[PDB]
């Protein structure tokens, strides 16, 4: 039915199928990224075209591919060899992880290095780390993970509490080689354990919690149909799934009276980046694109009912490949659910005696995905008044090192000699925006503080600007807090009842954005990040910040080559890209595991309808 | 036997007789405040001593008193005659809220202006409108209010939707005597109705919600006892309530442990106000003090069970007095719940292999008031991992004007010829704290970017400094978003295991301050909310940002006045004040009747436990 349902397991076999078919999978050849296309602009009229795009990776050292293949015609639409030094490797496959502690089990600069520390090659686990780009001239077209390593005291041990500080090697994951081991010294291991279910460092657990239930006797307020499609309180979408982005929402609109009224095209997180903040040479390169390098939607979690999501839960379960091309499903992996979220409107009149109370509610539609030790919920919410929200929970374990003797300007002390590099987490939105149809345009308003004198004797009035974006050269914005700085799309050639156009505004959450020195390689690999706000004139072949190849790539490619095109955005198919993040100088409150913490952004109507659009909400 | 339990029925009554007694409560007067007064410091070691003060007003024209009654004893302490040009008028009546209109009935003036426009006199009503300090010497001393005119077509009409522009009046309420009316011309009333229970408006009611149930089969999980002590989840208080400050919460505690240790000895929002940016003379002089001016306790609105409090409901009714000292209950005037709050901790370990998820939740107690047009819900938050937030939620009905024709800088339309003119909502938490004691000093904290070179090759360094602030003269502070500035308070003489101060993080949500020129008559009446954070030395007569007497005050009283005696902050008993606002151009959707927007804030553990504080709370 619907060009926009999720992939199914009979598309992926197909698309194994017809790669086979073409010669492009043989035993040697490995699937890196596996993904639906969306449908092209004006295809409405079109029949389908199920269109999926792959990164394939080859084991044996040859060039690996693009393709885009047709299941629906039983195609190869188009298959380029990449060259890897060039345009970047592909993601790390998740067959790599256990790659880089096997290679150096039989090292001898390795074993060298454990043996000065009195360790035992057994019980030590090596985490199978994004390399970056820096001055190493070997690594060029190489396909490189690092590998820094922690200590398991036995098979239920938490590693992470025993980080092996001065040591890290490099291993080229398809020739088998360990290019460099390089030990600055020997730091004390911590000891103490972070064992989290451990009584002994739990204590008794408490007994005062009592249950709380959330039931819906009549059952869920919203409909699920052909598969995906979702229909809630007036607003219509489709909700896709993306092994790279994870959970996708199209086509957003909201029913106003007779008009289905679109909002968003496509809203995804489509890049998140966690650049560390330590000069150490043991940890001073790391940058972990948990979505451009590792890709997030394929180690989503599967949700338990009463425990991840709470309530009346509708769950869809998303398939993707494996490395070799099989469908499997992620049981579980997306909740959808509404829930009560308070006071809407509240007034109680002194003239008329009308006392009036209204409920909000919103649509949660969320899935949680772990990358090594972060944990992370991707939480998009639907508002009866019209606000679209996004929020993201960070958890999990924080990334260790030593504590150095001194102290330091660049890590915390989470335990004794137990130390937290500072970091950020930094997420970026693609809004592909549809404000009442494509015909979009952005302003930057600010809050405008006027001077006493003539006209303003009293020195109360305070007002605002709004500055039309025009050209993407002029539309890389940065926040401004202090002068309440919002960005509003609208649409110039649809007018509200009172003549004016009708918009959204996104309010960010003006949180810092990339620290690091401009000068570094995460601030060109990770351009996206040193912005709060982008807009770029909609094109097909521009689907992240970061560009497609992310791992082990240089500056080159994302926004930066995108903007440089200074295409036309002043009533135009526009895209909107947010930075936003988490600045994390680790605290003792997030030791052994860390409790959650968030950061967002939302966007609510501007006079984008004729009136509040929740009168028609009962009391009950 | 608490010290800080709710005012009972009998304590009011008993303040009413001892006034009454002591010839301080005659025909002529009228109670405009009545608060029981906090225990002083280190007088544990002392019996009841139940202390009042009220405010005293006299509708003859003679000078208003303060008087501090004991009722533990039924003496007088104290009863001082108040000078109000110097030190301030009185809080606004309830009962002086119909006095502006049945002054204007009569006046020729006022019915010339009403003639003119052809509107009947029995359907115009007047906003009591709190006055300020302008240009009008004859003002200085006078007990003041102004006027603005709204028409009810009938007696259910929204009058907002009518607003008379062109017009206002100025009234002394004490002599009745119209001291001025000012007609600036004709603007057309709006003539759309603003009904927003008329089917006409809202349309056929939503039949798609179904019920969400929220139940607690075994009760809820926290205890109340001695009216208004609360224990949950190792979280200690206890639940105050002032007809000025609305909801107060004291002795804020948290069980650690063996010990009950002490984080925030009072928390209250000691002032709001709303400053209008309309250079238009009809409201050029608008500034409601909604808390100081008003009362917001008083107006507190009894809460409706599965309508304004959904779930277990555990209510406090507290008790005020009216204009003659009569004790009357605010029936469900406090409502107090816990809540899931989604996921509290999540890891899924590769390498042990476990599988680790908590639920958080959240203690809420709230109360929502009325303020003319305006109504607002106060919420305080406690979390399972020490978290601390309060949460405001702005709703009600805008306050409009004319909309003028060729449109305004200063003014938004919300319907045809109808306007909202542009003002903010600010609000100032006052902090009393008690990090680990009395003993605490406040640190800024700012993110500090580092150049890439020696020490920093990569260019990946970044860190952050800390700040005390050690006298009142330099701790008047301001927000910085783009560094991540926040404020931690610490107690400098304790120290978590890993020897640091343990302490708090106060984060803003940075929205911006006061926007008034700094020379007008409201950046010096509100001078609290043109920064976003204060220090002062905690003393007992220092209750609020904007000193005891805000009607009509000249400006400077409360924090610049405090403030100027520049005390040590540096490990003494202080208190933190944190401006914090909506700044509201309103839009469309906010009319006829708003939905609700919110801000906040929140203060997290910062090194104030040995580890996450929720390693103890079970799989559920
Ligand atoms: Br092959
Ligand atoms: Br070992
Ligand atoms: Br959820
Ligand atoms: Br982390
Ligand atoms: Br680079
Ligand atoms: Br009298
Ligand atoms: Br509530
Ligand atoms: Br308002
Ligand atoms: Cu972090
Ligand atoms: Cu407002
Ligand atoms: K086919
Ligand atoms: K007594
Ligand atoms: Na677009
Ligand atoms: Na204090």
């Amino acid at each position: 039915a619907s060009p926009f349902r999720l992939a199914s397991a009979g598309e992926i076999s197909e698309v194994q199928g017809i790669l086979r078919t073409a010669g492009l999978l043989g035993p040697e050849k490995r699937i890196a990224y596996l993904g639906v296309l969306d449908p092209a602009r004006g295809a409405g009229s079109e029949a389908e075209d199920r269109r999926f795009r792959v990164f394939i990776h080859d084991v044996s050292g040859a060039r690996p591919q693009e393709v885009t293949v047709s299941v629906t015609n039983g195609t190869v639409i188009s298959a380029v060899e990449l060259d890897t030094a060039a345009t970047g490797e592909l993601p790390v496959l998740e067959e790599e992880f256990e790659v880089v502690e096997q290679l150096l089990a039989t090292d001898e600069r390795w074993l060298k290095a454990l043996a000065a520390r009195n360790l035992d090659v057994s019980k030590v686990r090596v985490a199978p780390l994004s390399a970056g780009v820096f001055e190493y001239a070997e690594e060029r077209g190489r396909r490189i993970l690092r590998g820094l390593a922690f200590v398991q005291d036995f098979p239920e041990d938490s590693a992470w509490a025993h980080p092996v500080d001065g040591l890290v090697a490099y291993v080229d994951v398809v020739s088998k080689e360990v290019t460099r081991v390089i030990d600055t010294g020997v730091f004390p291991v911590p000891a103490e354990h972070g064992n989290y279910t451990d009584p002994e460092l739990t204590g008794p657990l408490r007994t005062t919690q009592k249950p709380i239930s959330i039931t819906q006797p009549e059952g869920p307020s919203f409909t699920v149909t052909g598969g995906n499609h979702i229909e809630w309180e007036k607003w219509s979408l489709d909700v896709g799934f993306d092994v790279r982005e994870g959970v996708v929402l199209h086509n957003i609109a909201f029913r106003d009276g007779d008009r289905l009224r679109p909002i968003i095209n496509r809203a995804s997180i489509a890049e998140m980046v966690v650049p560390y903040g330590d000069p150490s040479p043991i940890r001073s390169w790391q940058n972990y694109f948990d979505t451009g390098e590792y890709l997030v939607g394929q180690y989503a979690n599967s949700l338990e009912l009463g425990c991840d999501c709470l309530g009346d839960i509708t769950y869809l379960s998303p398939v993707i490949s494996d490395a070799f091309g099989n469908p499997r499903e992620i049981r579980n992996g997306i909740c959808m659910h509404e829930e009560d979220w308070g006071i809407l409107a509240k007034h109680s009149d002194l003239w008329s005696g009308i006392n009036y109370t209204r409920r909000n509610r919103r649509m949660v539609i969320s899935f949680f995905t772990t990358i090594g030790n972060y944990d992370y919920g991707f939480y998009w919410y639907l508002y009866l008044d019209g606000t679209i929200e996004f929020e993201a929970k960070a958890t999990g374990v924080v990334f260790t090192s030593a504590f150095p003797e001194g102290g330091s300007d660049n890590i915390s002390q989470l335990a004794p000699g137990l130390g937290a590099p500072f970091h950020q987490h930094i997420f970026s939105a693609r809004l592909d925006m549809a404000i009442d149809g494509f015909t979009n345009r952005v302003e930057e308003e600010d809050v405008v503080r006027q001077t006493m004198g003539p006209g303003n004797e009293r020195g109360n009035a305070f007002s605002r600007k709004r500055t039309v974006l025009t050209r993407e050269s002029e539309a890389v914005r940065e926040a401004d807090a202090r002068t309440g700085r919002t960005w509003i799309i609208s649409n110039p050639e649809s007018k509200n009842r009172l003549n004016e156009p009708v918009g959204y505004k996104l309010h960010a959450h003006n949180q810092p954005t990339l620290l690091a020195d401009p000068g570094s390689s995460i601030a060109r690999r990770a351009a996206f990040a040193t912005k709060d706000l982008w807009v770029t004139r909609y094109a097909d072949d521009e689907r992240y910040p970061t560009g497609d190849f992310v791992n082990q790539h240089s500056g080159g490619a994302g926004l930066p080559s995108y903007i440089a095109q200074d295409r036309d955005i002043d009533g135009q198919d526009i895209v909107v890209w947010h930075t936003f993040g988490l600045t994390h100088f680790p605290r003792v409150e997030d030791w052994p595991i860390m409790p959650v913490d968030t950061v967002g952004f939302k966007l609510r109507p501007e006079g984008f309808f004729d009136r509040s659009p929740v009168l028609d909400v009962p009391a009950n």
